[PDB]
C-alpha cells in the first residue's frame, strides 16, 4: 500500500523510523512534527560544544530538514502534536504550528517523544543561571552563559554532569560536584566510581559524595545552593539529576505502560494500539540478562527501535530482540564502560554472585606509551554465568567492553571467555589480554 | 609426586609452561635448556626497539634467569639439546653448554623449540649486510648495522616486514619493499593490501609488487638486489618470507608431525609419546572454523599452549580448545586486525562464501580528531554463519576484532552480530558501531 505514517518526535528515535521507512518503502507519506524546532541532531555531542572543542552547535546535526525534504520526507519544526484521537479512532492528530492549530490522520503513528529531565524539589530552581543539559536549546542557553566564568555546581554524578564537568573545566570555570549517593556513577560497583573521584580531583573538580542540596540562594538569579554540607557559591548551577520518559501524550490516547513507566511494546515496536509504535527514550526495550522489560535511554537503542518500526511499517521483516545496558561515556582521561549487571545489582536480582576486578595495561609493559586497564566481571557463583562487566581505561578504546555485551547476550559463561582467541600485539594488549587475565584468573 | 620436567626452548612457550608448573606443584623439579643466550623474551617487540622508540633490547626481558632462579626454575642459557633418548626409553637429553656436554634424564618433556626463518633460494644470502628478524641476536645484529643508514630492502610483505620497514624509516633509511605476489599482507582479502600499500606509500616506503627477486649483488657484501622488475640498490636487506616449525629434534625421537608441518598435539598438549608435550610455535592448533589441525604461530597461543602443558604436568585440570586466527598488527598509522577465513581462502574452502567491506568512521561524525575506520566479514550464503572479518583502524583500540573472534568461536550468524548491543558514545564509535553497520546491512 501507500499509506501515511506520522512520526512524532524528530529526534533519534523518531528521525530513524521516518528515515528507514521512506527508503525501505517509498510509496509512503512521511512525515515528521518536532515541537523543539531541531531535528535529528546528537545530543550526546553537547558536552564537546559546551567545552568548545566542537565550534558551532550546527555542527551537531545529521540531517536537516532540507535534506529530509530532498529524500522525500516532511518535518515540521515547532510543532507540537496536542491530542491524538485515537482509537477513540482517528482523525486523530491535532498539532499546533507558528500562528495555528490543525488536523492530520495517520495510518501508522510512531510515538518518539523521548525524555525529560527530572528536576528534584529544590526551592531556587527556578532561577536565572539554573540549568539542565538536554536539547539544542539548552546547548545555546548553556553556552551564551559560559564564557563569562566563573563558579559552577553541578547536581548530580552520572553521565550528563561527569560529562558535564569536565566540559565545564575545559571552559575554565571551577567546578564543584554534589552528588546525593557516596560516590560518583553510584549505579554501578564502586570501584569504578572510586576511580572516577580520582580522576575528577586530579583534574580540579570538587567532589562533594552524600549531600543534601537545600535551595538555591538568591532573589531569582542563585549566586549559592545551601547544603546539609555548607554552602558552595556558584553563578551558574547545572541540574544532571536523571531523566524520565515523556509518556503523557500517550497516555491520553491510551497507549499502555511497561512497569517501568515508559511505553511498552513488543519485537516489533508495536504498542498496545494496532497502528501505533514506539521508538527511542519513552520505549521500553526487554533486557536480556534480566529477562524483563527494563528502560534504557541510550541513542544506539533509540536508532535500533527507529529502523525496526520504520522497516516494520514499510511491510519488510524487522525485530528488536533486546539490549543486555552496554554503556560507554570519557570522563577527563578516563574511557569508562559498563554493561550487564553490576554485582549489586545482581545480588538485589538474587544471584548468588560474585565479582573480580583487575588492574593490567593496554599494551605491553615494555611498549612505550601503554597506560592502565581495569577489567570487573560479574558473574554467578556456580554456573559461572556471567551477568555483567566493566573496562576502564584511557583508550579510544577499550571497549574491549564490546566481547562481554557478546557473551552475554547468549548466554554465556566465565569459561566461555577464557576460550576466546583475542587479538594480541606490543602496542594494543598485554600477551594475556585483560578481559582474559580477570578471567576466573587472578582476584 | 615430585618428579623432573625438562623444557626443551625458554622463549615463550617454553617458559610458560616452566613457570606454570613450577607454581602449580613446587614439588616439581623444573629446568629449561634454552640455546639461544636468551630466555623469556618478546620477540614482538623487536621492530621497537629497532625503531628507537625502546631504547634498548634488555627492556623486552620478561623474566630474567636469576629471577627464574628465586622462584624455584632452573634456566640454562646457551645449552642445546642435542639428542633425546626418548621411547627408546630414557636417558635421553644429551645436552651442550661452554665447553662440555651431559646426559640429563626426564620424566615430563616439554618441546618448545619454536620456529625459525624460511629463507628463498637466492644466490647471494650468505653475504654480509643480509639479514633475518627473530630473536635477540638477530636484534643485536641490526641495531649494530642500523646507525649508518643506508638503502634498506625488505623482501616480503607480511608482518615482520610490513613491521621492518616501519622500523627502517623512523630510524632514517629509505626503504623499498619487495614482494612476490601482487600486494602487501598477501595473505588477505585485497581491500586491506590496498589501504596498506597507500599507508606504506604515504611514508615513503616504495613497494614492487609481483617481484621476482633473482640475486643479492656483491662480493660478500651486497649493495644490490637485482630483480626482474629492474635493480634495487640496497646495503641492508631484511628476509622477511615466513617461518617453518622446528620440528627437527621432536623427529628424531619419534614425535609425530600433524598434517601442517608442525608438532601434532591434542587438547592436553600431548604428543604421541607418553610424557612428551609441545608448546608455542613448534605446534599445531585446532582451528575452531576450519575444524581441523592448523598452525597459527602467534605468542599469545604459544603462552596458552605453555600454560596448559605446564597445568596438566602439574596435576591441574587444563584443556585448551583451540584458535579461530585472530591477529593483529601496527603498522604505521593503520593498526591492521583480522580473524577467522578471508573470503579468498573461505572459499578455497569450499563455503558459499560473500564478503563486505564498509568504510565508516571511529566516532561520531561531528567528534574532533575522529578517524576512519573499516570493516570487514567473510560469511556463508545461506546459513549466515560468519567465518573470518578484519577491522582496520588508526586506534589503540579497534580491536573491535575481538567481538568477530567471540562470535566465531561457537558458530555465530550476521544474525548474532546484528542483535548484539554494542558500546556508543561520541568519542568512541558513532552511533551505529561499525560491526553493526557492515552486518547485512550496507554493502
Ligand atoms: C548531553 C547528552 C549526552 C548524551 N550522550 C550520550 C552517549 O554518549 N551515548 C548514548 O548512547 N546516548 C547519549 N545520550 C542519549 C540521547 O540523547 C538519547 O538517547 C537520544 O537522543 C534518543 O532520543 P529519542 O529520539 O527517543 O528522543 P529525544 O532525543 O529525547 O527527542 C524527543 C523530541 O521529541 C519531541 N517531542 C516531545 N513531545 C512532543 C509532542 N507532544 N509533539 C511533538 N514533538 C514532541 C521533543 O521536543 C524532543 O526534542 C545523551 C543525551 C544528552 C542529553
Ligand atoms: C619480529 C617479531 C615480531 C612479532 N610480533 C608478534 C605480535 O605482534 N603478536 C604475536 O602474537 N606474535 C608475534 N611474534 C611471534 C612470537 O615471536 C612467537 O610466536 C613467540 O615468541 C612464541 O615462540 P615459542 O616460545 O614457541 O618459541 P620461539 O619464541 O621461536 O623460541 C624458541 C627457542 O627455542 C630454542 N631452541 C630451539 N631448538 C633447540 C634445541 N634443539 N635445544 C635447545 N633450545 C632450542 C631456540 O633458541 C629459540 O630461541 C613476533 C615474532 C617476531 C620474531
Ligand atoms: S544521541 C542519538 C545519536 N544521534 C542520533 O541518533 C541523531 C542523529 N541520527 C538520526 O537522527 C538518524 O540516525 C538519521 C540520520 C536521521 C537516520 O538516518 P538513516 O536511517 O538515513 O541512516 P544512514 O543514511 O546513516 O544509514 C542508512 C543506510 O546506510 C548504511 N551505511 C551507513 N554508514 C555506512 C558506511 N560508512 N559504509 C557503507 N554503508 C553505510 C547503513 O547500513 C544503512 O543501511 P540500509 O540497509 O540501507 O538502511
Ligand atoms: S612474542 C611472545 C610474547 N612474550 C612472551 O610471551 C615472552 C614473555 N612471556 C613469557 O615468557 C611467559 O609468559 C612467562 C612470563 C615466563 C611466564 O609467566 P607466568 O606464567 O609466571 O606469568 P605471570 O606471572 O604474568 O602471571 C601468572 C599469574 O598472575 C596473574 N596476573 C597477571 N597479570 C595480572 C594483573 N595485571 N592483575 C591480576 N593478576 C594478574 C595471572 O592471572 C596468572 O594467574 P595464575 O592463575 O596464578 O597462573
Ligand atoms: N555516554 C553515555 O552512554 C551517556 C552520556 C550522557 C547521557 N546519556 C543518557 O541520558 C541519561 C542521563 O543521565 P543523567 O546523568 O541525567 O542521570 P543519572 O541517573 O545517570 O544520574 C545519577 C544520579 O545520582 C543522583 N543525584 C545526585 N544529587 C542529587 C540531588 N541533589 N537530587 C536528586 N538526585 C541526585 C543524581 O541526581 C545523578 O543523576 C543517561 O542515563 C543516558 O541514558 C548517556
Ligand atoms: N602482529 C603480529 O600478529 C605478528 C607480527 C610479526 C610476526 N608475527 C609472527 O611471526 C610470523 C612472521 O611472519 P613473516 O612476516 O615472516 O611471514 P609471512 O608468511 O607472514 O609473509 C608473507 C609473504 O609473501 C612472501 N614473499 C615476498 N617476496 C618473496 C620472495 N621474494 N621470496 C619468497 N617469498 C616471498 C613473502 O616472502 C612474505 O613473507 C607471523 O606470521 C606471525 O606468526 C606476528
Amino acid at each position: 500500500m501507500g499509506k501515511r505514517m506520522v512520526v512524532v518526535g524528530g529526534v533519534a528515535g523518531g528521525a530513524s523510523a521516518a528515515a528507514k521507512a521512506k527508503r525501505e518503502n517509498p510509496e509512503l507519506e512521511v512525515v515528521v512534527y518536532e515541537k523543539s524546532g531541531w531535528v535529528s541532531y546528537g545530543a550526546c555531542g553537547l558536552p564537546y560544544v559546551l567545552s568548545g572543542e566542537i565550534p558551532r552547535l550546527e555542527r551537531l546535526v545529521a540531517r536537516t530538514p532540507e535534506e529530509f525534504r530532498k529524500q522525500g520526507v516532511l518535518v515540521h519544526t515547532r510543532h507540537e502534536v496536542v491530542d491524538v484521537d485515537y482509537e477513540l479512532r482517528t482523525l486523530t492528530v491535532h498539532d499546533h504550528a507558528e500562528g495555528r492549530t490543525f488536523q492530520d490522520r495517520f495510518d501508522h503513528l510512531v510515538l518518539a517523544t523521548g525524555a525529560r529531565p527530572s528536576l528534584p524539589p529544590i526551592p531556587g530552581t527556578e532561577q536565572e543561571g539554573v540549568y539542565t543539559l538536554r536539547t539544542m536549546e539548552d546547548g545555546e542557553r548553556l553556552l551564551k552563559a559560559l564564557p563569562q566564568a566563573r563558579r559552577a555546581a553541578i547536581l548530580g554524578a552520572g553521565y550528563i554532569g561527569l560529562e558535564a564537568a569536565e566540559a565545564f573545566r575545559k571552559r575554565g570555570l571551577q567546578v564543584t560536584l554534589l552528588e546525593a549517593k557516596d560516590r560518583p556513577l553510584p549505579h554501578w560497583d564502586p570501584e569504578v566510581g572510586a576511580l572516577l573521584k580520582e580522576e575528577l580531583e586530579r583534574h580540579g573538580v570538587e567532589v562533594w559524595t552524600g549531600v543534601k542540596v537545600e535551595a538555591f540562594r538568591g532573589m531569582g538569579r542563585v549566586e549559592a545552593v545551601e547544603t546539609s554540607e555548607g554552602v558552595v557559591p556558584a553563578d551558574l548551577v547545572l541540574l544532571a539529576t536523571g531523566i524520565r520518559p515523556n509518556t503523557e501524550l500517550a497516555q491520553a490516547m491510551g497507549v499502555a505502560l511497561g512497569p517501568t513507566g515508559a511505553i511498552a511494546t513488543d519485537e516489533r515496536m508495536r504498542t498496545n494500539l494496532e497502528g501505533v509504535y514506539a521508538a527511542g527514550d519513552v520505549a521500553e526495550s526487554f533486557h536480556r540478562v534480566l529477562k524483563r522489560p527494563y528502560w534504557l535511554p541510550l541513542g544506539d537503542v533509540a536508532n535500533k527501535h527507529g529502523r525496526t518500526a520504520g522497516s516494520v511499517i514499510a511491510g519488510r521483516e524487522a525485530r528488536f530482540l533486546g539490549v543486555v545496558g552496554t554503556a560507554i561515556f570519557k570522563a577527563f582521561d578516563l574511557a569508562v564502560a559498563t554493561t550487564g549487571l553490576s554485582l549489586e545489582g545482581a545480588l538485589k536480582e538474587g544471584f548468588w554472585a560474585k565479582k573480580v576486578f583487575i588492574q593490567s595495561r593496554d599494551g605491553a609493559h615494555y611498549y612505550p606509551g601503554s597506560g592502565p586497564l581495569w577489567v570487573e566481571l560479574v558473574y554467578e557463583e556456580g554456573t559461572g554465568r556471567l551477568l555483567g562487566g566493566a573496562v576502564v581505561a584511557r583508550g579510544h578504546g577499550a571497549l574491549r567492553i564490546d566481547v562481554l555485551a557478546a557473551l552475554l547476550h547468549r548466554e554465556g559463561s566465565v569459561e566461555d571467555l577464557l576460550a576466546l582467541d583475542l587479538a594480541y600485539a606490543p602496542p594494543f594488549s598485554p600477551v594475556w589480554d585483560p578481559l582474559l587475565i580477570a578471567a576466573q584468573q587472578a582476584r
